[PDB]
This record gives structure tokens, C-alpha cells and sequence, in this order.
């Protein structure tokens, strides 16, 4: 079947969609009804197909387009020669790039944020014609099952001039206990993680202590995107001292967070200041972090994640999981390389329970007790059910929405917000 | 054939050989008359046999016989798994342990060294299984051939009392010329390395501009083994300025070594002072170097020196390659890690010219004007031949030797000798 041993890629069917989203609140503003996601099928000449997740803003479609055409005729185990193919067809690197990160997230790499859907696929592929799982081509699962935390967020009950959702509002700690009661009836999640940055620091302190109270056992995180200044930052850490995990980008860049992880008592996470191999020099020599949250979306595909891994193993830095609003695909890719990587032990974030929508066919992606299966099965262990593939990219063409845009939406509302950061 | 879709470990046959090997001089003694290695077969329930090489110490034998015993029943994609179980079996890492590598080199993890040939003959075993070759477990790779340096020492005649070999003495200038002739002429090495820390720095200063002098296109290299103090070092790099490509180790110790390179005009590289990941570190901290030379065979197999590439990237640190005495089958794995490797772009050293043994079968790994192919078949692509490994194992039972010891066999010809260091 396999001509000179070859197994090359043919094309790339790249498919926007969009599903539903619930009003989720964040420092910068409010999610949009639809969020946007591109499904990347990559064909080869051996008529296996490769699956790949990423985000669908305008300019990154097209580059994805550019990606695509430059990488045809490259096997699907030339992953080193095929980013380098993608870094020459978008002329280089480059930063200050926020696209499909809402302006959030700013300095990850493009190429690398381009490759990853197509590094995803190509080793979907890998595992297809070997016989062998994802994880197979990572080192092997070191544990049979990936834990995943609960991720609260402050919300609207409904967007407006539209149906409430099940949830309701939370716009409080009883909103947030309650919020989370439902979802870990429903899932089983271990970990906690809630997004602040809304309201005052003691009002999300407050739901912090509330969600102790309930939750005793659980471990919980606190992550306001950046919205506190260093001196702010360290009350809310004192305060919360032998409360939290770890307590994420509770101020911008890598000199502020320095500052306040030599006073917190807890570790400091980040998916803000170090998103890209460039920057960990830098946050290594300031001690500006003790904890990496991994994302494979714009670190650049599994393998880079791993080589992630095996430096913050390597500098003493703890290793978690970022997420944005994703599908199946993603969420396979996460489960492989979680289960995968021995020194991942935090829970992983995800946005799971905020959807109720996929692409994928279901069953291979199970929550219980607040963890995943990883797939035994060859590849990335999910297919394309192409009907909901074309409902959702049907979706997508309806709704109207082009580019991920949190604060956009918060203006089209209310026309003299601002993103201003810090708030408090 | 694969029950299970799985195959995994039944048992390792590690087999110590032994090949002769000229009196090549270092800054610590003279080789011994033979050179040790211990081959690895790695058997698999599915009947394929994987090969790894690694060294042939005592201590390190007895170390291989509780790793092999500690890893039967594990999947050969399973590595991660398969490194913590050596682990566990060892009773942990640790440091100041010099086997295998003449106490010259004594920082190594020893897990790592361990590990390692069981890892490469797994990696060699997913090959056959999966029909690909190693380099396409490593991302694929990203150049056809890898160039090799002619890896010239000051050596005597012959070993005492022993028939001469076709090399001569190497003892000045003139002598090292006409080695590096010999040795480019039969292999076509575009790049040049000197063993120093035998003769005082003035005059392999001046056969290093002998060699400059012979082959003006040839990147040089000099490598004393920490023999000289930082002050000397400094003296030795302002005179050799423009001439070498790299100066490796010339003083002791990650301070002294960031004291020479902050005067240096070429980059410091090491196989010394930074053999292990948790050195690294240090070394980035305090700019002792700017190339590290990678080996398989001590920082863990080959996936590790991925992770080991993909550090030095990230660091701006450049890459080169160490060897030791050795045979076909590391020569092989050297060769699928280098074409997989982006940033490996300097030469890689070998010992190659200093054998006339092996325990593969031939044809696989030819040189050619300095660089062998990448293998394109599955696996490792070189197989044992049982007859040349029969007479190498029958070699090392006969030549008495059991542990490399470079220094007590100087001791045993020149009685007074004392591994000093620094010299000069
Ligand atoms: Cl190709
Ligand atoms: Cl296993
Ligand atoms: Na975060
Ligand atoms: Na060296």
C-alpha cells in the first residue's frame, strides 16, 4: 500500500465552526455567544486523514491556507522539516500577534501557533499507519488518565435579548459555589480554578474562601488575568496564603510578577508572560514564575510541548495546562500529551463543560470523576462526524462572527468600556 | 502477530566485547590496548531484537543486569515508563561516579547511562515495527548525511612491546599533520579536532597552526580536557583567535570556564562541566559556555538529546556532538540523532578512524567525504553479525581488561605517573 515506504501529505481541508458559548465574564470583557475554532483534516497519499484543532480568526485562516499549500508533498514524519517550511511560507517569526487569543494573549510565536494544527494531524496520521496511540509517539502514557480541574467564571445568565442558559448568573461567591456544585455533580473535577479579575480582589477572595468552605479537599486556583498591580497582587496572596495551588498571572510581565512571587507564599503561575521558548530565559533569570501553563495550541504541537515539559522539569518549574474554548480534537491532543508527560501532574484546565457541541464522533472522550481516558486506539483515538462538521461550520457562516473579540463584544454593549489593566 | 496490539520486553542479552585500540595519548594517561564496550539485544514478545551499545565497566555491567531485569513486561514504546523503572530499580540518580569514562568524566546521571542503550534499542524496535527509520521517531530528518571531524591525538609508536600500527608516532607539529592527512585522505573529514593537554600549550598551539597551515578551509578544534588554568586558557584563546572554530574545556569548572570565556573570541564548548541536565542551570546562570557537545550514551538515549537540542536552542547555546571509543551501533544512533536534529549543525567528533572492528554487519554506515547517510530502512538499520560478536566477546574474555582506566595504565608502564591537572 505504501509506495517507497513514503506516506506524504496531498492537501489540507481547513473547516471553520463555531458553537455555542455561554456570556463568561473576564477582565477584558464578555465571551461572545459563538466561539470560533478551524478543523484541520490533512490528506495523504496513503488515504489516511490527520485531525488538527486551532483558533479561526480572519488572518489566521489565511495563514493556516499558506501553511497548508506550502506543505504538500512533506511526510507525515517530517515534522522538523515541515514547521521549517511553514516559518519560510509566513516569512519568519514574529510577536505582539494577538490573534485568536482576543489581544489577551500577545507574544506566542505565529509559525508556532500555525504548525501546531498541522503537527496535531501529522501525528494522528503517525499513529494511524503504525497502529499505535498519540502517546505512543511522546515517550508512551506514563498514567492511564488525565485529571482536568473545574474552570468557574462570573457570568451574565444570559446574553442579551436571548434564553438564560441552565447555569444562571454568578455574580457572587454563592453564584460561584453554586455554579461549581453543578459542575462537579456532573463531572467529578478535583481541582478548581477560577477566572477573576472581574470584581474587586476581596469579593474574589471572598468566593475563593467560599469555595474552601465547600469544597474542603479540593485544590483551587485564582487567575485574574493580570488585572491586580504587584502591591495589590501580594495582598491578595497573603491573604489567601495555604488557600491555593498556585495563584496565576495576578499581574502583567515578567518584572511585576517577580515582584510578587518573593512574597507569595504560594507558587505563581503563568500563561501570560511566558508563551513562546523565547521568553523562559528571561523568566528563568528574574524568578518571575514557578509554575508554566502548557498549551499546545501556541507552544507549537506535541512534541514541543514535551520539549517544554523537559525544561521546566530541567529549571525547577512546575507544569499545568492552559486552555481556551475548544472541541474533541483539541481535547484529544491534550489528553495524549497529558498522560504522556510525567512531570504534568496538576490538573489540566478546560472548558469543556461550557459546550455542548463537537465535531468528533462520541465516546472516546468520557469524563468521569474528573478525569479522561486516555484513547488506546491508533492515531489521536477520534474521527470527523462530518454532519456536525458541517452544522457547525454552517454555524459559523450564519453567526456572523469572524475574529475571537471579548472586548469588542463587551463595547458593542456597552459603548465606554475599556480593557484597562491593571483594576485594582 | 501482535496480541494486544502489543510488544514488549522478554529479557536483554548484554554481551561485553573488546577491540584494539592504538596508544592515543590524553591529558590523564594513554589508551589501553583494547577499548570495552557491552552490546545490547533487546528481545520483544513479537520476536524482533532492538540493539543498543553503551560501556563496559563492572559496575556498569552489573547496573545493566538489574535494568534489564527491571523493565521485562514493559512496552518498547513505553520509555518514560522504562526510565522511571531503572530509576526505581538503581535506588535513584547520583553524582561523582566516573565509570565507563575514566574518571575524566564524573558528574554523568547514572540512570541516564543506564538507561540509555536500553532506550536506543527500544527506539530501534518501534523502527522495525512501525517500518520506519529511528530518525523518523525524532521528528524526522532534516539533512541526508552527517559530517563527522577527524579526531586526531599525540599518540606513541606503538603500545610497549607490541607490533607498531600503520600510524606512526604523533609527537610534535609535523607528526599531527601527517596524521590529519592520513585520516582525510581515507575519510574525507571537512572539520578537525586536536586531543590536547599532552604537550605544553605552546606547541599545540603551534600544531594547530600546522593544521591551519595544511587545510585552510578545515574548522579546527582544540580540546585539552580542563588541563590549564584559567589564566593559561585565556593566553592560549588570545593567541588561537580566528584560528579555532571552538576551544573545549580548557580549564576546570563552570567558574573558571566563565572566567576564560569572558575573554575567549571564540565560544567555549564542554563534555566537562555540564554532562547532565541539572547542570545546565549553572551553566546558562553563569555564561561558562557557549556550545555543549551532546552524547547519547550519558544523557539518557535519544529522545533526552532531543531535549537536550531543543534546551541549547532555547538558551542560544550552539550544539555539537562527543564520542568515546565505539562501535557501529552507537555510530548508528549518533547518525539518525544528528539528521534529526535542526541546530546540530557543527561537526560531530567520532573515534571511527582508530578501530578496525565491529560487531554489525557492514555496508550500512560509510563515510564519504566526512559524512555517513542516514539509514532510510526501519529501525536503526545496522544488524548484529554473531560470528564478529562472538570474536569480540572471546576478545575481551582473553584480554583481561574489565574496566577503561587510562591512568593506571600509564601507572602500570611509567610508575610515578600522576593524572595532575591542571598541567599548565
Ligand atoms: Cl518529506
Ligand atoms: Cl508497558
Ligand atoms: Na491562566
Ligand atoms: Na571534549
Amino acid at each position: 500500500s505504501m509506495a517507497h515506504n513514503r506516506i506524504r501529505i496531498t492537501g489540507a481541508r481547513v473547516t471553520p465552526v463555531a458553537f455555542a458559548d455561554p456570556p463568561l465574564l473576564n477582565t477584558v470583557g464578555v465571551h461572545q455567544p459563538y466561539a470560533l475554532r478551524a478543523v484541520i483534516q490533512l490528506d495523504t497519499d496513503a488515504g489516511l486523514t490527520g485531525l488538527g484543532e486551532t483558533y479561526a480568526d480572519t488572518v489566521h485562516l489565511e495563514r493556516l491556507q499558506a501553511a497548508a499549500h506550502a506543505i504538500v508533498g512533506r511526510s507525515v514524519f517530517s515534522t522538523n522539516v515541515i514547521r521549517a517550511l511553514i516559518s519560510d511560507a509566513l516569512g519568519g517569526d514574529r510577536t505582539g500577534d494577538g490573534s485568536g487569543l482576543a489581544g489577551m494573549i500577545t507574544s506566542a510565536s505565529v509559525v508556532d501557533r500555525v504548525f501546531s494544527p498541522f503537527e496535531v494531524a501529522c501525528l494522528d496520521v503517525q499513529g494511524q499507519v503504525t497502529g499505535r496511540p498519540v502517546s505512543d509517539l511522546l515517550g508512551g502514557a506514563v498514567r492511564d488518565a488525565v485529571p482536568f480541574s473545574a474552570y468557574l467564571f462570573y457570568k451574565w445568565a444570559a446574553h442579551p435579548g436571548a434564553e438564560p442558559d441552565g447555569w444562571g448568573a454568578a455574580l457572587d461567591p454563592d453564584g460561584i459555589v453554586a455554579q461549581a456544585r453543578r459542575m462537579i455533580d456532573e463531572y467529578g473535577f478535583s481541582a478548581i480554578k477560577l477566572k477573576g479579575g472581574v470584581f474587586a480582589p476581596e469579593e474574589e477572595m471572598a468566593a475563593v474562601e467560599a469555595l474552601r468552605a465547600a469544597f474542603p479537599d479540593h485544590p483551587l486556583r485564582l487567575d485574574p488575568n493580570a488585572a491586580w498591580t504587584p502591591q495589590t497582587s501580594v495582598k491578595v496572596a497573603a491573604g489567601l496564603e495555604g488557600v491555593l495551588e498556585y495563584l496565576e498571572d495576578p499581574t502583567p510581565g515578567l518584572d511585576g510578577m517577580a515582584e510578587v512571587a518573593a512574597q507569595a507564599p504560594m507558587p505563581l503561575a503563568t500563561n501570560m508572560c511566558v508563551v513562546a521558548f523565547d521568553q523562559l530565559p528571561a523568566a528563568v533569570a528574574k524568578n518571575s514564575v514557578q509554575v508554566v501553563l502548557s498549551d499546545h495550541h501556541y507552544w507549537g504541537g506535541l512534541q514541543r510541548s514535551r520539549l517544554l515539559a523537559g525544561i521546566c522539569d530541567t529549571f525547577g518549574l512546575g507544569l499545568s495546562m492552559h486552555s481556551n474554548s475548544h472541541l474533541g480534537i483539541s481535547l484529544a491532543a491534550m489528553v495524549h500529551l497529558a498522560a504522556a508527560t510525567p512531570n504534568l501532574t496538576y490538573a489540566c484546565d478546560t472548558h469543556w463543560p461550557w459546550r455542548h457541541e463537537d465535531v468528533v464522533a462520541p465516546g472516546a472522550l468520557n469524563f468521569c470523576d474528573g478525569e479522561v481516558q486516555v484513547p488506546a486506539t491508533p492515531g489521536l483515538g477520534v474521527e470527523i462526524d462530518e454532519d456536525a462538521l458541517a452544522a457547525l461550520h454552517e454555524q459559523y457562516l450564519r453567526c456572523g462572527i469572524r475574529d475571537r473579540d471579548d472586548t469588542g463584544y463587551m463595547r458593542s454593549i456597552d459603548p465606554g468600556f475599556n480593557a484597562s489593566g491593571p483594576r485594582w
